[PDB]
């Protein structure tokens, strides 16, 4: 409805202490601890141009585009498990060691001010700072191997793109049967679980493995016409 309207555009009438907003008729006081979110379920439903312009539109939608992204993660786990293992920790320990570098700098300054009049305790943190000579240079060790890992990651996106582009066209096709008939539904997870079974010219053979496994699992939930 229109009335929220002044609450969507940031309009207010300010007072000495009170902040008032006009809603339909009554002028009501705004807190400031108050937050607003608007939630919608169907993308088909169209929102007013007033709102769409003042509103930050964010799509939490598990699209067909999401399938291309998610088949590469499954492919790489079964194609180069050594580099998919190191992918997660590469950006994890990038941020974690830098947060621990900031956590140890704070520990050093706390004890340097407390144990300046006390015995040479700082030394007990300096052997932890001796351990930091692995940590500071661990980052250097990881940054060096990153410049080696990233261009290899980008080399592996291409093959999976070749796999990826066919799989969406296949999901599109199976999705479209559900549009004709109610019983002909497919989830993204059903296609993923099917593509996992595909493992347990290499790119060309895996492609042929996909088409076969999809024909194998999803042919069953269709009638003779839709099979053909």
């Amino acid at each position: 409805d229109p009335i929220i309207s002044r609450l969507i555009s940031r309009e207010f009438n300010h007072a000495g202490n009170r902040v008032t907003v006009e809603i339909g008729d009554h002028e009501v006081d705004v807190s400031g601890d108050f937050k607003l979110f608007i939630h919608s379920c169907d993308p088909s439903g169209d929102i007013p141009i007033f709102l769409r312009s003042r509103v930050r539109l964010v799509h939490f939608v598990t699209n067909k585009e999401s399938i291309e992204t998610r088949i590469f993660d499954i492919t790489l786990t079964e194609e180069n498990a050594e580099m998919q293992r190191k992918r997660e920790d590469l950006i994890k320990l990038n941020t974690e060691y830098k947060l621990k570098l900031k956590n140890l700098e704070k520990r050093l300054l706390e004890e340097l001010n407390n144990s300046q009049g006390n015995m040479l305790e700082n030394d007990e943190l300096m052997v932890t700072l001796n351990n930091l000579k692995k940590e500071a240079m661990n980052i250097e060790k990881k940054l060096s191997e990153s410049e080696e890992f990233f261009p290899q990651f980008d080399n592996l996106v291409e093959e999976y793109s070749i796999i990826g582009k066919h799989s969406v066209k296949i999901f599109s096709m199976l999705e479209k049967f559900g549009q004709f008939h109610w019983f002909y539904g497919i989830s993204i997870g059903q296609f993923l679980s099917c593509f996992k079974r595909v493992f347990i010219t290499r790119v060309d053979e895996i492609l042929w493995l996909l088409y076969q496994e999809v024909y194998c699992q999803f042919s069953t939930a269709l009638d003779k016409k839709f099979k053909m």
